[PDB]
C-alpha cells in the first residue's frame, strides 16, 4: 500500500473545517460573509459564485456588449422591441455616476431614415455593476483592457461604430 | 429620462456592503467567512470558488473518470508511466474509508499483468464529495450516488460494470 499524501495538505485542511462545518446529513450549500463594519450577511453558494465571478470578470453576462449589457441587467424591454422593429443602436453614452449610483444610458436608435432618441437613468449602479460594466468596455477590444476593474469613477462611455472612446470627468 | 431600478435590490445590497468592505483603487479579492463556531477563515476568491464549485459539481477536474480524476489529484506519476508503456487500468477499486481520511485506489494493469494499490490519504469529506460526483458523471445510473460523504463505501468498476458496494 503505497501510502500517498494530499499535495496541498495546508490548503486543504482550512476547506475541511469550512464544509465540516456546513454539515446539519448535508451541506447548507450557503456561507456567511463577514464584512468591515463586522454583519454577517448569509449568501448562497450562487451568489458568492456570482459576486466573485463579477469581480474577478468570469460571469458569462460580462462578455456581452455594454449596452446589451445594461439591457439584461435592467430588463429594458422597450429596446429590445425596437430592435425587432429594424432599430439598431448607432451611438451610445454611458456615463457612469458613482455618488448616487447611477448610470445613465442614452444613444440613438436608427432604422437604416427614421431615427429614434433613448434615454435610461439606471438606478442602483453600485460598485458591483461599475466593476461589471468596466469589463464590458475591456472585452470590446484590446484599446480598452486597460479600464478593467474601474469603480468609483465618474466616466461617459461613448460608443459608435467607428469609434469607442471612455472620457473621465 | 426614465428611471430603471434594478430588478434585485436587496441581493445586490448585500453585495454592495461586502464590496465595500474589500476595498483598499482596488478590491482585495478575499473574503472573509464565519463558521458555526466563530472561528473567521480569509480564503481567496479562488479558494472559496474551487470549494464551492467542488461541493456543487461545477469543478472541471470533477468531469474526469474517478480513476483518472484520483491520478491527477495525488500527482500518481507512476501510473502516468505505466500508461506509457502500453499498459491500462483493466480493473480499479476505490475503497473510501472516512475514518482515517483514506482511499485506497487499488486495481489491475494489463498490457504481462502488473496490480496495483495506493493509500491516498488525507480523503477529506470535500474530497469524498468530489468522487461522488466523478461516479455520478461516468453514467446517468450512478447520478443518485452524489454528495456522498461519510460513508464507507467501494466504487468496483470494470470495462463493463460499474458499483457502489457500501459497508
Amino acid at each position: 500500500m503505497t501510502a500517498v499524501n494530499y499535495p496541498f495538505v495546508d490548503t486543504m485542511d482550512k476547506f475541511d473545517k469550512i464544509t465540516k462545518g456546513l454539515i446539519f446529513t448535508m451541506i447548507s450549500h450557503e456561507l456567511s460573509i463577514l464584512d468591515n463594519d463586522g454583519v454577517v450577511h448569509s449568501l448562497h453558494f450562487s451568489q458568492i459564485t456570482s459576486l466573485i465571478d463579477t469581480i474577478t470578470g468570469k460571469h458569462p453576462s460580462l462578455e456581452l456588449p455594454p449596452q446589451l449589457f445594461l439591457i439584461t441587467q435592467y430588463l429594458l424591454e422597450d429596446l429590445k422591441e425596437v430592435g425587432e422593429k429594424g432599430f439598431v443602436i448607432t451611438e451610445y453614452f454611458i456615463d457612469v455616476l458613482p455618488t448616487g449610483n447611477k448610470a445613465i444610458f442614452r444613444g440613438t436608435l436608427a432604422h437604416k431614415i427614421s431615427k429614434k432618441e433613448f434615454e435610461f437613468s439606471l438606478n442602483q449602479f453600485s460598485i458591483l455593476q461599475q466593476i461589471a460594466l468596466s469589463h464590458c468596455i475591456a472585452n470590446l477590444h484590446e484599446e480598452c483592457a486597460g479600464f478593467r476593474g474601474t469603480f468609483d469613477v465618474e466616466y461617459t462611455f461613448h460608443w459608435t461604430p467607428f469609434a469607442f472612446n471612455v472620457k473621465f470627468s
